[PDB]
């Protein structure tokens, strides 16, 4: 009995040889991308043999196993439908239907307050999926870079807890949400900000990351860390946006100085500096696709699904999904956790970084925001998703009414 | 082949005939209780043939088949380790350790608010587990009756969504927590109570159940409902507590009038009569055991696990688990939601109604309260549980560090 | 020299005999009403004399002195222009224009929450003046009985602090205003209602008066007190208003319950009767004329200006004038102090009971209210009054611009 | 007849010639100060004849003529007991008693957040009186200089309203006290600061004085005013304090940024520059004596009582006294208006600028502050002072019980 030869027949169709193309589409339909980091060695040995014998391009039992043995455990789970969503082909057809269903939601205003977002077209709309198993799908403008803005807040929160610990970080920032008209306060009853998803707390989380090092290396570190999360897909920086967020954050200066007077930063902080760090962190660039991996890294206990590398300690990822669930969507967090149940984070550029724990992570992007600050199509999507799929945090996996369960076969 | 036959060998140990007590001990080790209502036909036949043959006592292939023909589906998956917690014996040893660690935390004051909760001894402490499959276990003072008090708030809420739907019920009561010092207000900004787990929201929810009918038939309605949730285990009513909780609820009368003034009850409400129904529902008795089935019903999408009967819509069990999450523990709901992640509701008798969605329902009961209103041992047990098992709503099922996962074998 | 005779010459104007009306007119143009209690002996000896010798009807040095001697100090001051307003004849002209400019101010809604405030016409409008010397003037509808409503709040607080003293009284009630979105709260952080001009605090004041006797004598005591405050002018009761005010005070009961549960009342209170007692007090009836005398007892150190009797301790009248300055116009209290700078109390029936300390008291009444609860005309007239005369509480009495002073002669 | 002639006999006491020192002691017992700027011609001419005839030194009716013609009117009101306080020598014995009674109240903490306030001894304690007529008295450390700090707030508010009128000024700053625990919020519901006596309201006012000019001139403009209000007595400036005030003013900067974001300043407002100018205005020095004349200009309709000069518009002085009464004493403002009922303003250096309209103004200085911000001896002195005299805003000038009234005689 042999792992590679068995798989060779399950694709062989009883035929004596396997065309190369007939393998590459058989792969793409499990949800995997040929470019997958975990797959390169199987792909390099396809790049190899596609010059040696140009008179093929068939694969022996030998030649197949020549390419596939390095990555056979993960190749077999794909082909025996062990992936978390087994029939991935159907599910993306629903992601597409759900996409077009939101793509018609024309209302909302593009953030005007800096020119770099006022220049983005309200017509843009991309949705990118990434499972805890690397199965990927995209619809729309999913390769257009845009800023995280406050989609970075849980990411840097995860970074800080990962390095310093729950208990150190939660001397400096609370861990609840404030109250639907405690929106305007900075500090709770203990003179910490209310949670790391609000600007008072985020500006505080930022002063914890990589202390004793200067602000340009601090940035490189967070760039390094965000890189491991998206498994080395697009992570960028628009100096443009950064300039406008610098000239115009009289509010964050207001918050910052209140925090300084009231003694909430760690001993030896240079407040005005980390306002600059914080402005930088918000002008970090992502695509739909690359962030959906960051999102799937949270969905997977802190292990990147396209690389398998442990990026975040399981304490940081739990902590974060806990605070996305209740402080994640500005004043809509309450109604959002009720009707959707998924930890999410929004951003004024139009981002919505979505986790479905133990299934997949997402990124949805339409620049027009509603009157509370959330992507109009973004919100309309997440509702439609939970509507359709028993992905609500407090659905029941065994008795789930008429909703569809993508983890199940038939 | 034949199911009963195959199960027969699974227990036969290659022998020709199984002793009854061998069959019994094999059944109870799966955590099933022989008293199970899904098993009554199995037991009714064993009890009868161990009459019609004092000649024994020993079942042959065809004699064991007469007994288990009727409950075979459930007997098989009990023996084929197909329950949610497959190693139920090892899990209950864990519960006993957690219980016995909670049991050394003698802090807290019991509720002397009325002569009936001050009558309960501080040394009482009990935990009842009922899984979504029916596997019971308890240790401690698990058969003492105590009033639900505010542990009934999610139960009554669930019934009102179950009968009226989400839209109707949430015309009358909000969805979100209130804010760690908006605990003294009744209404939120739309002049609705903040959510169904606060006194003012519970009362308004009460005025939605089974309108037009007198308070007697209302009460019967809610009890015949609460019986189906507990699989017809103990659901009682204390009159001693009801008479106290009416001569001494000045503040619910305070809330009751503020609500009428602000036009929060449905048209044709009798406000004082509904305070009475309110005082009543709080005086309903459960034991630890009867209530762990109640919680278990919400852990199971609305189906009572020990009877298989559908007690609540999935839409009402979802809403209840969402609002228990965030608003379920008075002023500790934020800290609980962070450090525990399970839907939970607390009373002043010393109850804590616990749900692990898709796993089990629990009910812990120690009378003495901490300064926030919560059973001291209860809160200790619930932290101890989540540190041990990956049940925190935001643990990963795949990567979970030092924690045991009782959903798995080895 | 002699005091009766000198006076007699002053009004004689050198001629041998004074007619009867020529005196009565000379007396009225000082603003004393011929029916002043302190002139009875005089007016009596005048109605005696005006039957004896019908062949006059004129007096001489001897016979004038026969009538005026008993009342010669008061008659003289009036006639040597010693009264606080020397030229009271022009002052009432200005009070007429002020009344005409206000009856032009046609807006506002008459209170309709009960059928007894809604029956009144929106064109009823009256002002009544009464000085620290008893000079009287009225224009409009000043003898129409109407209901004090929250105008009674200072009058009972005065009775309260008169009988037991500032210190005792303020163990149950704060002494500031609360803040312009603190109006729905009942208690400050000491768990006392914020001041006696709010319904939370009024209700608590009410519990303090004549404790230990029943609600009939209690009301009688207050009635007797209010008689002495108005020099026995019209005071009454609307059993009509009191009935529909008790069937509708759901908030008032809401308050009463809250204060009970928070133990805001003195030992041995029957809360539900204090609300009955309080409802009654809010239906005490007055006219513009009678009530402006109550305000004149407040302007005058506690002595009723038309009887001479001490009715309130100079301690109680200060504390009340204090808390009408800051708390007496509901949410318009802040603006009203700023601009009018006079202590007033408004109530929902359309009355404004206004003090100009050390000068005069008023009552303005016109039932159409505005969107903070104040008589529209009554408000307008108040601004106009202080735009005219240096009566504003922080006006200079020596360097006061083009403002007009009725206390100065020329 | 001639004014100097008869004023001569009132001092002559029959004799042919008045000793000059006799005349002076008669003139100082009216509480006039021989330095008084309205008496300068008289004191020059006394010295000149004390030169031109050592031959003496005693004034016949004709040489006394030669000296007092210049300032005769002021001198006669002073010698004919026509001043606001006729018996000034008695009053000052009282002011000493109360001063000596506060001197025993040794509690509090000297403000030490900067080293220029910790520099002052806690046993420093001064009071200085100046009437509307320029009668003077001081006892204690009344020539020591100290910074106004928040005492400057009403002085600049008055400047801005005098220069701009009420309506314009109150576009940028409301006019009510916030509410006894909305002390941390910066703005009221209209996004204006609460009033001109809170650190945020003071700041925006500062932005309205003399817009369009640099800070050096703006300061020169403001100190022009102050010198006039104190009759050109000591007005100075601690640059040592302005330095420490700006280096430590994190919350003031926190405030300044917040106000810029909510567009609270006039267009074209340099926010950091307005902040500098704010720290300057707070570092302006006075002594008890010089600052008692500031206060007195407010008691006096805007006229400086010792120069006769018009400094502030009656509209400006009204609004400032109104806002001092309700907002001037930090969180003590509610209780201070109740129990003292005088327009007063405290500061962190220990001063309390105090006013009795139509009588006098004061400055009580003692560096130790209480837990609310107020001089321990200052608050003590004002309580004692008004228990003694009928100066409480709502005392009666006719029936004032056993209080002394320094405005009458026998
Ligand atoms: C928009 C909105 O929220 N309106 C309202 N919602 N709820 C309310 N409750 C009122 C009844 C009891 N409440 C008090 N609670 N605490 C109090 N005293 C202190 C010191 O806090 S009074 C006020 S008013
Ligand atoms: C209607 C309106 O204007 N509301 C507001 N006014 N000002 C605001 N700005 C915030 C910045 C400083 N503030 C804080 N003060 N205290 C805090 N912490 C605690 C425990 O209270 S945060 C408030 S929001």
């Amino acid at each position: 009995p042999s792992l590679e030869d068995l798989l060779f027949y399950t694709i062989a169709e009883g035929q004596e040889k396997i065309p190369v193309h007939k393998f590459i589409t058989a792969l793409k339909s499990t949800g995997l991308r040929t470019s997958d980091p975990r797959l390169k060695e199987c792909m390099d040995m396809l790049r190899l043999t596609l010059q040696t014998t140009s008179d093929g391009v068939m694969l022996d039992k030998d030649l197949f196993k020549k390419c596939v043995q390095s990555n056979i455990v993960l190749l077999t789970q794909a082909f025996r439908r062990k992936f978390v969503i087994p029939d991935f082909m159907s599910f993306t057809s629903h992601i597409d239907e759900l996409y077009e269903s939101a793509k018609k939601q024309s209302g909302g205003k593009v953030a005007d307050y800096i020119p770099q977002l006022a220049k983005f077209s309200p017509d843009l709309w991309g949705v990118s999926v990434c499972t805890a198993d690397g199965q990927r799908h995209s619809t729309g403008d999913t390769k257009v870079p845009f800023c995280l803005q406050s989609c970075v807040k849980p990411l840097k929160y995860a970074i800080a807890v990962n390095d310093l610990g729950t208990e150190y970080v939660h001397r400096y920032v609370g861990k609840e949400p404030s109250g639907l008209r405690f929106n305007k306060l900075f500090l709770n009853e203990d003179d910490k900000p209310h949670n790391p998803m609000v600007n008072a707390g985020a500006i505080v989380v930022t002063s914890l990351i990589k202390q004793g090092v200067n602000n340009a290396e601090k940035f490189d570190y967070v760039m390094q860390f965000l890189n491991k999360m998206a498994g080395n897909e697009y992570v960028g920086f628009s100096n443009a946006t950064f300039q406008s967020e610098r000239e115009s954050g009289d509010r964050n200066f207001a918050i910052g100085y209140y925090l300084k007077e009231k003694k909430c930063f760690p001993e030896g902080t240079d407040m005005v500096g980390i306002l600059d760090f914080y402005f930088q962190l918000c002008s970090i660039e992502v695509t739909c696709e690359s962030a959906s991996v960051m999102a799937a890294t949270l969905a997977n206990g802190g292990f990147c699904p396209i690389t398998g590398e442990r990026v975040l300690s399981p304490e940081a990822v739990r902590n974060t999904l806990s605070l996305m669930h209740s402080c994640g969507m500005y004043d809509f967090s309450g109604q959002f956790a009720f009707h959707v149940g998924l930890p999410a984070k929004s951003g004024v550029a139009g981002g919505i970084l979505l986790v479905v724990p133990n299934v997949m992570g997402m990124m949805c992007w339409s620049p027009p925001l509603d009157k509370m600050g959330n992507s109009v199509k973004g919100i309309h999507f997440c509702h439609d998703l939970v509507s359709l799929c028993n992905f609500h945090n407090y659905d029941n996996l065994r008795h789930f009414a008429k909703k569809l369960d993508p983890r199940r076969e038939g």
